[PDB]
């Protein structure tokens, strides 16, 4: 079981990887090319392996798989939210951004107008696409990433006001405000993880004996 | 520490029925006054019984409890959303019921204009709030529950128009519509379940080896 719900992930790791060629390419894809691709008798589990790898797509790469034909099932790509960036570079297979931008953002959104630099690496640290890898001589991994999105113009990063010594805090940029909102941010966070996740309390945390 | 959870869980209810005294009695209650109910070495505990307690007024009872005074530490009630209805009836001792009223307006409000009675059957009959007492003589306790939000006029009930044979639909009634939204519920909901929680898919599932 341990070792089949292990393969099972295995077999969505290589259709968000077969949707992903497609996405680089722009094809459109249809929903028979995807049962295509899944071998044997995993194909009867293509609707958990469908809906795994859909949700993998907008909550890690940022990208929307969206049915345009509901008769011959073709579907195309899009950035979430609509941004105009995935941060990828030609060929290159390097990973799609928009969904670690989206969460940047959201994590600042949550904090209100600004959030200290410490609660956005706090956040970020705890994400294992990092692979513990802090101590690079480059720089640390997230704090790079990060750099990519002040100078693409949808964070801002300054010190804060007054501090002393210097600390330094993100807001989000004037792209971000232009492309989205934070009400549109939050809300896409909840859509994405499956709705509000409500653990109601046990009968004897609110009835007396 | 399983029977440690179990006495902890106690004291909370504790101080919920605590609270629960004061809103009755629409008297202002300090946090001094809360911490003072709780006994002997529980107080140490006070912050987790104080937000669990918190926690379950907004959820279970739709009670909201809300701080006006932050140096002294003076809390009085509202009702969830701002409703201007709880269900009670003189001081019987009967649950407030505010909270499952916005519950059900949320199945709606999830569902689209309206929801067929079986997907909010379905989705009330999980709460433990009725425990396992839809065999009653008088009627299933969960419906007849449904029964006062129509009469209130916060739901309206009707069939499915073209249904044969006939089936029934909830919507929302002339006085929710007018005491708060689709959108202000919605996020009532994420707000008070502790934000949206996103399980992030594990590496092996959008990594290739």
């Amino acid at each position: 079981s341990m070792e089949f719900q292990a393969a099972l992930s295995r077999k969505v790791a290589e259709l968000v990887h077969f949707l992903l060629l497609k996405y680089r390419a722009r094809e459109p894809v249809t929903k028979a090319e995807m049962l295509g691709s899944v071998v044997g008798n995993w194909q009867y589990f293509f609707p958990v392996i469908f809906s795994k790898a859909s949700s993998s797509l907008q909550l890690v790469f940022g990208i929307e798989l969206m049915e345009v034909d509901p008769i011959g099932h073709l579907y195309i790509f899009a950035t979430c939210l609509g941004l105009s960036y995935d941060g990828l570079l030609g060929d290159n297979q390097i990973m799609p951004k928009a969904g670690l931008l989206i969460i940047v953002l959201a994590i600042i959104a949550r904090e209100g107008d600004c959030a200290p630099e410490e609660k956005i690496w706090e956040e970020l640290s705890v994400l294992e696409v990092f692979e513990g890898r802090e101590d690079s001589i480059l720089g640390d991994p997230k704090k790079l990433l990060t750099q990519h999105f002040v100078q693409e113009n949808y964070l801002e990063y300054r010190q804060v006001p007054g501090s002393d010594p210097a600390c330094y805090e993100f807001l989000w940029g004037p792209r971000a405000l232009v492309e989205t909102s934070y009400v549109k941010v939050l809300h896409h966070m909840v859509k994405i993880s499956g709705g509000p996740h409500i653990s109601y309390p046990p009968l004897h945390e609110w009835v007396l004996r």
